[PDB]
């Protein structure tokens, strides 16, 4: 970089002697080496204070920057408001010389504090890894926790004050300089190219347009041939609900790749409350060309299925590869295309569905939050397993077309071990044992609807009774998580509504009518996924089943897609949430 | 810029009261606002020496920061070669502190000097376009001519060393520091984004993909389509003769920006010899996805001739449809996609085919040598009117399935024109009437194909003696066309050989085998060009003539494919040209 430093790392010397003097390598060597282990921390202790000293007068001269610059656009509002009053006297025109050189200055100091901010990132990246590195060469007894003492502190770290600062400085600019609006900002302060490495590498933005036109065209050849070529078999039934937990799965991972682009620039930080490595990011463009891939592989065995098969093949094969290439993708374990996120994921799923056992975190809680709404992929998959197991035909080849409600209620029951984990965690009252209660109202009334319709089937006479029980605890289930999604997971319809009507008293998302519609849909979307569950799960109703089902999975994916978005927002802005 | 600026531009006070004064606005007036013009041209004088000042000393620095840095790399190859003889003794560890400080410094002196080539790049854009405000103000006798008079020799920019040092720093960096190979160099020196405003922006480059996978699939499902439906009518041959224009014109737009994505990335400057403006930049991702979207609409187009029409619109409706959309785009005046660039390609083709009448430049030669080869097209235009106008059934709608020679012979006449309008202009000979003679030679043969094809028609005896002199003159052809292809249009085969073997005295691309294989495709192709022209010209072969005419028109498109390369690199290494 050609900024005012000195080393700001030391570079590679000291992995450059460490190598020389290991490579060469008891009685006093042992010792010898400890001393020169001794030296490079006190080097260490040297780079620390380095850091601290010019973290420190960096960061105070900001805070006098600001404080003249705030001075400075007080001046300049005063003598434009009521001070004063395309000539106009020429005063309009000195104001408008003020606002450039206001404005150029606050783009100066940002590109400073962006700066720093990034010098300071930088030092923390580099020496948390070569403290790593040393940790390697031979598990010091310092380093290690003795490292995590003297550097998650970082005099020069410690102070989050870089945050604040930034936020304050956004805010107070749109105050009056952008009149509270992003457009303006952003086009003033392009978000220059530093601090995000290269967001959307070109290739990736390729990749994700060529996988979207093909997704886009393979999805208009599929309802061009099944709206002519369908005829045949009557029974596409066994067909559609075997390929709904793909799509399913494609659609929320293009609405997660939606939410991702929502919070990366909606303001509302992300990574740090995923607790992501700050540089691993997965921008938006990474997950709508995952998605977009698996839609083509979808989209293809689709059609394979429909038109003709290499012209004998049985046709079963095609839902089967396609979910054997989409498993094997997932738990390829080599060092091949994003073996870091699919690592990552892979030890979330270990995390969360082996409850209670581990720790909450939050990426865990959000994961089994998804899979509450994902359960129709489980069921679809219990559908396929059963199928293939029981039903199919292993020789003929003429064509493919009491533990379900444990199966739905897998996802709720990983949630509510969750919740009592919490719980034991820390102790304490609603709204920690409130979760746990709603996602028990689940298996209350999905228990309930196979009693009823069991014994619907079996013909008994008291089944009055038994639906009046159902509908009673569907209606308070649907009312509580309701209740929940507006005032504890959403900070919505708080006693501090102020300014906001109705709302939050602070907000991100510019529009309120956002909010107001996501209100309603979800309002009148609750019942509909309690609907689609006790449906789909019990309630028998066969012809029309399948296809209320199927209609309706993808709007409840629709609604956590909404969820999200509104859920880690509140996380960001009054950050409740138990978690840090 | 965060750079030493004083203003280096002014900004836009000039401009703001220069609106001060004139919307203010004879007796004296005439003669006040006159002295306001002689004064903003005696400040138009200061900036002029302002920026003549700082480049000339900031030039200077350069140049002696040049000198120390190869002084410093002289000092740093001697004592790694032959004067020190994972430690080594520590010396081969000093050696790459002296290469990472070397590089470091060539770095950041690669970084100083693109800055001062875009600090006069920037300032020369900024005021000559704020004179040109001035010229629109009202046609002031000065600026105009008089600006160009101080303002395109422009002291600060009258040196073209920036030009020559940054080319002479690559090449002698590549010497040694990076074994002459541009991978090293571009990996630790990546096209910072300054300079070139976003190359390949987002969404740019994700159109790109959308429409080049629209294009895959479609291409694929044409295929198909086309092997397991073909089969109702036995002439098909309308339908690709009418569609091979198109096709053609695909290919070549494809091709083209392939051409400018070498030019880019290969160190040869094409902008400059082409005089487009220096920010008006079309990179390769532009003609890339221009080109894909005509290729979605001529594939969808064959797809709506093939299977279905919308079940009753006169099929012989999307070949016209086709080509109207084309040539709509293409002409269309109003201020929507891409305006400037058709608008400027509209203007070379009125230059070019309104022959001799305007200059010559180097653009109008360029695409009249591409119309030499894509003659194929007009062929075709042709073909399209006169069915279209005589063999049309424009009631009946059950299916759409001498002159030719002087529409051949038209790109040929254009740039047989073009090329006595430059030896009137220079007065000269070989180079300039050689190539005259070579374009010649092509309505030579057609005619004389022509006169033997209609003779043995008709029957005459005689035919032999004119096939004889067919051969003979189609073998002086293209032995004269190769010669010129070889020697005068591309400068390989030349005295100076030297180290290159049987290739130029200095070359550009990377790998010698690229240019073997196109010197050897190049030789036995242009035979196959002139059997393709002869063929599909007169030789009245029926039944396959159509079949080998389109199996050859793309191969030859891919000729000139490989043409632009090696002509555009010798315009830049040895630009002989007459041009400039």
């Amino acid at each position: 970089t050609p900024e005012w430093r000195k080393q700001y790392i030391q570079y590679e010397a000291f992995k450059d002697m460490l190598y020389s003097a290991q490579d060469q390598a008891e009685d006093t060597v042992k010792r010898y080496f400890a001393k020169f282990e001794e030296k490079f921390f006190q080097t260490c202790e040297k780079e620390l204070a380095k850091i601290n000293t010019f973290y420190s007068e960096k960061l105070a001269e900001a805070q006098r920057r600001f404080a003249t610059l705030q001075n400075e656009l007080q001046s300049s509002l005063d003598a434009q408001k009521e001070s004063t009053g395309f000539h106009l006297s020429h005063e309009e025109r000195v104001q408008h010389r003020n606002i450039k050189d206001l404005k150029l200055a606050f783009s100066e100091f940002y590109l400073s504090l962006i700066l720093l901010q990034n010098y300071q990132n930088l030092n923390f990246t580099g020496f948390r890894k070569i403290l790593k590195k040393h940790d390697k060469i031979l598990e010091t007894s310092r380093g290690a926790d003795w490292r995590v003492a003297h550097v998650e502190v970082a005099p020069f770290y410690t102070c989050k004050k870089i945050n604040q600062l930034i936020s304050e400085t956004e805010a107070v600019v749109t105050n009056e300089l952008e009149d509270g609006d992003r457009q303006k900002a952003m086009k003033r302060l392009r978000v220059p190219p530093l601090g995000a490495a290269q967001p959307a590498p070109a290739w990736t933005t390729f990749r994700v347009g060529l996988f979207c036109g093909i997704f886009i065209v393979l999805n208009i050849t599929l309802v061009l041939a099944a709206v002519f070529k369908l005829e045949t078999d009557r029974s596409i039934w066994p067909l559609i609900r075997i390929y709904r937990g793909g799509f399913l799965l494609i659609e929320f991972l293009f609405l997660l790749g939606i939410n991702t682009y929502g919070w990366r620039q909606a303001g509302v930080n992300h990574v740090l409350i995923f607790e992501l490595n700050p540089r691993s990011n997965l921008s938006h463009q990474h997950l709508f060309e995952i998605a977009g891939f698996l839609g083509i592989l979808w989209c293809l065995s689709l059609l394979a299925c429909f038109f003709a098969p290499i012209s004998v093949i049985p046709t079963y094969v095609y839902p089967l590869a396609l979910y054997g290439f989409m498993v094997f993708f997932l738990i390829n374990p080599t060092k091949t295309f994003y073996y870091k996120s699919r690592f990552w994921l892979l030890k979330l799923l270990f995390r969360v569905f082996t409850a209670p056992f581990h720790k909450v975190g939050f990426a865990d809680f959000w994961l089994a939050d998804q899979l509450n709404s994902l359960s129709v992929i489980l069921m679809d998959l219990e559908y396929m397993i059963c199928f293939y197991s029981l039903e199919l035909k292993w020789d003929e080849s003429k064509g493919l077309l009491g533990v379900r409600a444990i199966v739905q209620c897998i996802p709720a029951w990983l949630r509510f071990i969750q919740c009592l984990r919490r719980y034991r965690d820390t102790k304490r009252a609603f709204p920690h044992l409130v979760n746990a209660g709603k996602y028990s109202t689940t298996f209350f009334m999905v228990t309930f609807a196979a009693l009823y319709s069991t014994h619907k089937e079996r013909g008994h006479s008291d089944t009055m009774v038994f639906f009046y029980l159902w509908i009673v605890f569907y209606i308070i289930s649907s009312c509580y998580t309701l209740i929940w999604d507006l005032k504890m997971d959403w900070g919505l319809f708080d006693k501090n509504a102020g300014e906001n009507t109705f709302l939050r008293e602070e907000i991100v998302y510019p529009q309120k009518a956002y909010y107001y519609c996501a209100i309603i849909e979800d309002v009148i979307l609750r019942f509909a996924w309690t609907i689609q569950i006790s449906i789909t799960s019990t309630t028998l109703l066969p012809h029309s089943g399948d296809i209320i089902a199927t209609v309706f999975a993808p709007l409840e994916v629709f609604r956590r897609f909404v969820w999200n978005f509104f859920r880690l927002e509140n996380e960001h802005l009054n950050n409740c949430g138990e978690f840090r």
